[PDB]
């Protein structure tokens, strides 16, 4: 493997960015019909920090390319006008479905035009609610994945790919705590 | 001619700045290699000024990851005995990045040092200088990568002049409203 923290790379930076423009396509074609224009009518990306911010900073410059114009805002997962403004929610991952539902439902209190959400990994089998994200770049199965702006204890977010952890480095670092 | 209907220049694009990021990454692997940075050990920590330099900050932990300088990010609208780089996306006056640097300073990190994309030179209101610079730009206006006009056009791939049309349309529509 090309890392020697991980065991095997699971989505390259090549990858994901394939990913993305695909669901960049969807998400343009999906909002065609609501007349998207930066400054008057921007379709506000409400960002998930940290692990969100490579994706979004990715996402976003994709959306553009696609026609889509944005505008950003920013929440903390730790924590967990849009009124009349169409909403999108990007996370990192989505496992337990926990910290999304709550987020929605908390910018739902806002009467947003509409609100659906966008991950860059989704765990489908992590559920403890039922969730369905409208838009999804990967799927991934019961492994703990870095990178991409996912971390173990605040790092490895910077890794281009996402890969999965070497057990020696996480249960070496849980002894050295 | 402009690839951009609301802009009258493109003064950096993408490739450009990454590439000027290299030069300085290299730079930051050089200085800092008595440091002994490491994965969770010793990371070097990111400060990153919200909003605008969520881009900037994405692209540059990846680029520093290329270099061997591993990181941990925060993100501002412990780090005593820890390395901090703080990133913002335009130096201009200094007044923000001036309280930043004071207010960290007070937590006793082993060092502090800050690294800007654009710099404007011209645009002081206190003297200050960044550690690192990935380019200057004269006194104009600028949006795109990261940089906005009220809140748009930050997912613009490459640094643009606005085009005046562009915020005197939109002054009188909010003058309107
Ligand atoms: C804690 C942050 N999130 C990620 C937890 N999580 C769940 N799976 C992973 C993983 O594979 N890698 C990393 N870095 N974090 C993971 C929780 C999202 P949810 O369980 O509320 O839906
Ligand atoms: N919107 C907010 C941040 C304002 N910062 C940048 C404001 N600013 C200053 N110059 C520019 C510019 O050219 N384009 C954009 N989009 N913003 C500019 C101030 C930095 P400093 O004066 O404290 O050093
Ligand atoms: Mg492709
Ligand atoms: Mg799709
Ligand atoms: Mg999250
Ligand atoms: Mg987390
Ligand atoms: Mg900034
Ligand atoms: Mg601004």
């Amino acid at each position: 493997c090309k890392y020697d923290f991980a065991t095997s790379v699971l989505f390259t930076e090549a990858e994901l960015h394939t990913r993305m423009r695909g669901v960049a396509q969807r998400i343009a074609d999906d909002y065609s019909n609501c007349n998207l224009k930066p400054l008057e009518n921007p379709l506000v990306i409400v960002s998930v920090l940290k692990g969100s911010f490579v994706f979004t900073a990715d996402m976003v410059r994709i959306l553009g390319d696609f026609g889509v114009p944005t505008r950003v805002e920013f929440l903390r997962a730790s924590s967990y006008d849009i009124r009349g403004k169409h909403v999108l929610v990007l996370e990192d991952i989505l496992d337990t479905a926990l910290t999304l539902r709550e987020v929605v439902d908390s910018l739902k209190k806002s009467e947003p035009a509409s609100i659906k959400t966008l991950v860059a990994i989704d765990k489908p089998g992590g559920r403890k609610i039922p969730f369905t994200a409208e838009y999804v770049v990967a799927d991934v199965p019961n492994v703990f994945v870095v990178g991409y702006g996912l971390d173990y204890d605040q790092s490895y977010r910077e890794v281009r790919d996402v890969v999965i952890l070497k057990p020696s480095v996480y249960e070496t670092w849980g002894k050295e705590l």
